[PDB]
């Protein structure tokens, strides 16, 4: 009954460049809008309620999916801040100490100098998503958000070590779904992208 | 680049009952065959080599997908034996000590009285798939196999605790994909089933 659907925002120019957006409010590419429409077509109108991050790339994606429904903004669902890392590619971060930890597992995998980590964001976002699911018990919930945000959410809900973050790759408009088999969540799909051409 | 595609076999009557097949060679339902067509239609022959479990439910699904190509049998790809538990639902196993261990984590989560577990199958199936990937370095490899076999493969490739098995739910003709970034495997999709009508 209670079904959770996590959808990554559509494509942006910074995505194509490998440029870390984080909180930077970059707009969709024309292809990123096509992606939003194709994922909107896949979902049809199935969900009961749809939430979104307020960032444009996410919000526009959610509005295509929503069709006639309201899109409920959730600031908490905004992309994880990458701080100083924002504006750079990962290749440029090679001489960063916190990036060396981010990969290794040290200090729960720090996001630059944001004071926060894969470990903290996992607990935090998981707790958010669980509260939403309680709020909408026995409904199908769609949440449109971002790559880091969604990946930490997955680790959080499933209770996975922070270094598992680097073993999941999540695409633009990638569908990731949970159900709750006991009281705990169960992953039913991850990064389903068959709706794209 | 090396791409791995793990596909679960089509539906059977034992699947609809929640009945544990394991090694028993149950045939597809007419719907299971319709699923096999649909997944074959999605894949569109878009792979370089295809391997399969020799059990009919898997092999027939591989044959639909393969179309023109040869389906390479691998005995090691056959569904994990469930021994004692084969021919039963999970609800029937309530009084089994090994089933309580299978859930909890004890002894690497034993599969009945087979002398084997989620832990041992994880290492073993991980190992097999890596050898297959080495043999076909830089090709797109399809492997048709079964629920438990694929889930243990995921845990083994991603190096996860046996108990995580109960947090993944995989469907008939569910697509699951890996690539290899930095030498190590990265999950790009799990249980993608948008091809099903």
């Amino acid at each position: 009954m209670t079904k959770l659907i996590l959808i990554r925002a559509g494509e942006t120019e910074w995505n194509l460049l490998g440029k870390i957006q984080g909180c930077t409010d970059i707009e969709l590419t024309p292809n990123g809008i096509q992606q939003a429409n194709e994922v909107a077509q896949q979902i049809k109108g199935n969900f009961d309620i749809i939430y979104s991050s307020p960032l444009h790339r996410a919000l526009i994606t959610a509005q295509k999916i929503a069709g006639d429904k309201e899109v409920h903004l959730i600031e908490g669902m905004k992309e994880i801040p990458f701080g100083t890392w924002e504006g750079h590619t990962f290749e440029e971060l090679n001489g960063d100490i916190n990036y060396k930890k981010f990969l290794s597992g040290e200090d729960g995998c720090p996001f630059d100098s944001t004071g926060m980590s894969i470990a903290s964001w996992s607990k935090k976002n998981a707790q958010l998503l669980l509260d939403l699911c309680k709020q909408n018990e026995n409904k199908t919930i769609v949440c449109v958000s971002h790559g880091a945000w969604i990946k930490t959410s997955i680790l959080g809900l499933l209770e996975m070590e922070p270094t598992m973050y680097h073993k999941f790759q999540l695409g633009n408009t990638g569908i990731t779904t949970f159900i709750f088999r006991h009281g705990h969540p169960v992953l039913t799909s991850f990064n389903s992208t068959q709706h794209l051409l």
